[PDB]
C-alpha cells in the first residue's frame, strides 16, 4: 500500500529498476531488520519519496506522515548498505 513520489529527475526505466531493488531488499530482511525499518519509517513498533541520486547520503524519514526519503542510488548493493545502516 505504499505510494511513490518521484522527485528524482531520473528516467522511468531507472525508477522502475530502483523500485524493484527496494522491494527485493525489504522482502529479504530479517524480522529484526523489518521491525527496525518500520520504526525508522513510521515511529511505530504509506509513502516513499525518491530523491535525486547521491551515493554518500543515507535514507531519512518524516515519521509524522510515514514518509521515507531515499536517494536513487546507483546500485542495488549501495541501496542495501545505506538502508541497513540507516535503520539499525
Amino acid at each position: 500500500f505504499t505510494s511513490f513520489n518521484d522527485e528524482s529527475g531520473e528516467n522511468a526505466e531507472k525508477l522502475l529498476q530502483f523500485k524493484r531493488w527496494f522491494w527485493s531488499i525489504v522482502e529479504k530482511m530479517s524480522m529484526t531488520e523489518r521491525q527496525d525499518l518500520v520504526y525508522f519509517w513510521t515511529s511505530s513498533p504509506p509513502s516513499i519519496t525518491i530523491r535525486p541520486p547521491d551515493d554518500q547520503h543515507l535514507p531519512t524519514a518524516n515519521t509524522c506522515i510515514s514518509r521515507l526519503y531515499v536517494p536513487l542510488y546507483s546500485s542495488k548493493q549501495i541501496l542495501k548498505q545505506k538502508l541497513l545502516l540507516a535503520i539499525k
